[PDB]
């Protein structure tokens, strides 16, 4: 049962000092498709809960610092909800699908989101020295505090890992959207083809198979998008 009261107090300050700020970028849907919107809703929830749990972690480190100081004198959190996602694609017609896909920021906010959460991952996990054991504080109280610090340390690294996973979900949805724009017939081309059909009556039997292929392309894209955009909630552990 050795003590150094100076160390206890210094470590109290070190432990509750501000950690990296989590980003507050709001990820917006890349386009007007339901599957895109539901992805954004899921990210909003996951990221709100991450920030709420990170605020609870700051409380925990304050509470450790208070506990360290009260020693030296002597000498509501829930799961991230899952957003409902459509079981079946729902094939709207060509033009409306193309309009929905082409209306919105096309993934720009998702890149910014990912970038913020990625930086927070990388930086937060290099601020764990604050949870090391003591040099000259020994006994049961010291051992208890060391356990508690090590629990916070492990929780921080887990939070950093979940931050990386969430940023990747956002990148994944941005990639998906880019893929969907590359593959889906453009609004302008659908209108062009409808125009070609209207204006060329004798060509209409040659145009019909082309239009049917535009429809198969669209459906194929909407089926992928509906399926691949459904995200898992990010569910952090309690500190
Ligand atoms: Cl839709
Ligand atoms: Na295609």
């Amino acid at each position: 049962v050795t003590v150094d009261q100076q160390e206890i107090l210094n470590r109290a300050n070190e432990v509750e000092a501000p950690m990296a700020d989590p980003p507050t970028d709001v990820p917006i849907t890349p386009c007007e498709l339901t599957a895109a919107k539901n992805a954004a809703q899921q990210l909003v929830l996951s990221a709100d809960n991450m920030r709420e749990y990170l605020a609870a972690g700051a409380k925990e480190r304050q509470r450790l610092a208070t506990s360290l100081r009260n020693a030296a004198k002597a000498y509501e959190l829930t799961d991230t909800p899952r957003v409902a996602t459509a079981g079946e694609p729902n094939f709207m017609d060509l033009k409306e699908a193309a309009r929905k896909l082409e209306t919105g920021d096309q993934g720009a906010s998702l890149a910014h989101f990912a970038d913020g959460w990625n930086t927070f991952n990388l930086t937060l996990q290099g601020d764990v020295k604050r949870f090391r054991g003591f040099d000259n504080w020994e006994g049961d109280a010291a051992t208890a505090c060391e356990a508690s610090l090590d629990q916070q340390r492990q929780w921080i690294l887990h939070m950093a890992k979940l931050s990386a996973a969430m940023a990747k979900q956002a990148q994944y949805v941005a990639q998906l959207h880019v893929w969907a724009r590359r593959e889906h017939p453009t609004y302008e081309d659908i209108v062009g083809l409808e125009r070609l059909y209207a204006e060329n009556p004798s060509a209409r039997d040659q145009i019909l198979p082309v239009y049917a292929e535009y429809q198969q392309r669209s459906e194929k894209v909407l089926t992928e998008y509906n399926n691949k955009a459904a995200l898992e909630p990010v569910n952090p552990p309690k500190p």
